[PDB]
This record gives C-alpha cells, structure tokens and sequence, in this order.
C-alpha cells in the first residue's frame, strides 16, 4: 500500500488507577522484531469496579477521545473489558462505532479497538469454542462477562472470580493468586484459558509458563489487545514470550 510508517502511535484509554496496561502492552510489543511502538494515554476516573464505578468512568468516554485524537495515533484501545460488558452482549460494537464516529466529525483517521472486542477476536484467531476463564471481578461483573462471550458464540466451561472490587488492589494481586485459580479450573476439552479477563490484573509473565503446564493457548485481555493492534496495523503477528495467539503468523 504505502510508506513505511516509522514508530507505530498506540493510544490507550485507560481506568484512571490502571498501571498495569501501559507497563504490559509495552512490554509485550517491544519484542516484535520488526515493528517500533509508542504509547500515549487518556485517563477516565475509575477505582471502584463497580456497575457505579464503570458508569462513572464510561461518561468520559467523549472526553477522552478528544485528547487522545490530539495525538494522531494510528489505533486508540478502550482499554477496560467489563466497562464494555457490563453493557450487555453486541456492546463493544456500540462504543466502537461511538468512538470512530466522534473521531471522524473532528477529522481523525486513528482506528478504533477495545479489549473487549479484541478478547472476542483472539479467541477466534484461536479457533477457540470451549473457553475458560480467570477474572479479578466481583461475581456480578464476571457473569455479565460469561454472558457476554455466550452471546459472541463461547461455551464457557468454568469461570473464576476473586472478587477484588478495589482497582488498586486489583494491580497488586500476586501472579500465585492468579495461578492458584487458574490451576483450580476444570480444563478438560478446554480449548483457551483466558488468565485475565481484565487489563489490570498483572498476567504477562505468566502467560508462556502457563501454556506449558495446561497444554493450551493462554491469553489475557492485554494480549488480545496486542493482536488485535497488531492486525490493525497490518503488522505480522510473530511476537515471542506472549503466547501462541502472537505466534499466529511464526511461519510467515
């Protein structure tokens, strides 16, 4: 198509209190061998995983996309999963298309994901159909995210929640925790444990020893994220140490 584009702008918005995102997309992207990336933010006030909580932090949403279009990023991720779900099933098509229509009427280009969305999209780069998953949530919350993915077509076999509703906290749970509950789960003819439903839930690392021991693809919604701003960049997805779903392109 065109012109080599340089550094790869990824716009990120994000719960205000999330630190785990803009320290794990980093992270995983600067393994790609071919691509250069930088990061820029937009804070929506959150701190309470809460139906209140989110609704407050989603009311921002106008707000945010102004600053964060100032920017002229390539893509711009709405970074919180069950801010999206909460919603209810179809909901990531709605703020996407909010969010793109409100670019296009202040003649922005940037493109539009968001990790609720993108979960969607690696499960299926996946070819997943029986999905299990780890959540921080309230169970409340982690229904609504169960219901969500049935509607996208998911069986979801097993599900946990630690019931962490403090965001804070939420960034401070030990990868032992997380662990010790995906290690709980049934994963008999499971085809793709998702080890964090949400982007600050500390997951990174785990991913890869996580593969080895269950003997399935592991993702997060951090690395959904990335494939799906990789594929929105037309980048090759062969980025190592983030799991099988950012292999997809190895052969290539």
């Amino acid at each position: 198509q065109g012109p080599a584009m340089g550094i790869r702008r990824i716009g990120l918005v994000v719960p205000s209190s999330n630190v785990t995102v803009e320290t794990e997309m980093p992270a995983l992207l600067s393994r790609h061998p071919g691509a250069e990336f930088s990061f820029h933010s937009t804070r929506m006030r959150m701190h309470t995983v809460s139906p209140e909580g989110l609704a407050a932090m989603n009311a921002q949403r106008e707000r945010c996309v102004l600053e964060i279009a100032d920017a002229a990023p390539e893509v711009i991720l709405y970074a919180c999963l069950v801010a999206v779900m909460v919603g209810g099933p179809g909901e990531h098509h709605r703020v996407e298309s909010a969010v793109a229509e409100q670019l296009a009427t202040g003649g922005s280009q940037a493109l539009v994901r968001s990790s609720a969305g993108a979960l969607v999209e690696g499960l299926r780069a996946l070819d997943a159909q029986r999905v299990a998953l780890v959540t921080p949530y309230m169970r409340p919350l982690a229904e609504k995210v169960v219901a969500y993915l049935e509607a996208e077509g998911f069986t979801i076999s097993d599900w946990r929640a630690l019931e962490v509703a403090d965001n804070t906290e939420v960034g401070c749970i030990p990868g032992e925790q997380v662990m010790a509950a995906a290690r709980s789960l049934d994963l008999s003819e499971v085809d793709a444990l998702v080890i964090s439903c949400a982007v600050q839930m500390p997951s990174l690392p785990l991913v890869e020893t996580a593969e080895r021991e269950f003997g399935i693809p592991v993702l997060s919604a951090a690395t959904a994220g990335a494939y799906s701003i990789l594929r929105s960049l037309d980048l090759p997805v062969a980025v190592p140490g983030a799991g099988r779903l950012l292999r997809q392109d190895s052969a290539v």
